[PDB]
């Protein structure tokens, strides 16, 4: 588990969090508070990056993880 | 793999196991302890988290780990 | 990954390969050393355990990880 | 994740990129740079390994991975 960054095309910065085998937006600070307590109590990875909209990277992420909705 | 505890709405604490990217809801102090053994065979998480039904936390492991039966 | 030992209703023990959150059946020694040589380039667990047909972790773990054929 | 190498039939060799389960094959060395990337940023094995076409090992990696296109 970890979070990223995406920069979207209209200039927006969202939180993504990942979480088995899956991808979770993250709509509030409140989210990402619990999502870092998941990280800090399962051992995920703290490792923040930041992934412009068309980083090729963060399409074969978007496309291996499916996304979720909570 | 990992167990945590969820606090119903009807006051109940349940025990669920995370295995493979789903959730087992364990039944029975039985199921508990074989699901203790296969973490500690297999190198899963020993953290116990109790998750009241409604914390975010919770909700999104619920929105990416399919429930399984047994 | 991982391997382990399954003791079948009609006696014979199966040899079966966790990989990818999936169950592969294990048919030939070649599988078997290759699933082994997959373990040990991948990071994968060396811990072999048998289990009982009926036993409730095997169970569990039949329950969340899907059987794929080779 | 890990990145892992196919050697095709008809001769080629493809990169393959493991991720959340699934298999994605890189089409560029962009794409291996950016796989590469993710590896080194969430704790992946850096392992390299060459898998000719009809390799038990490549097609338990495939039956358990499904293919995801980028």
């Amino acid at each position: 588990m970890f979070i990223y960054y995406k920069r979207t095309k209209q200039g927006s910065t969202e939180q993504w969090f990942v979480i088995g085998g899956k991808r979770i937006y993250l709509p509030t600070m409140t989210y990402v508070n619990e999502a870092n307590d998941l990280i800090k109590r399962y051992g995920g990875n703290t490792n923040v990056t930041t992934y412009n909209h068309d980083n090729f990277g963060l399409k074969m992420m978007e496309a291996a993880l499916p996304q979720v909705k909570v």
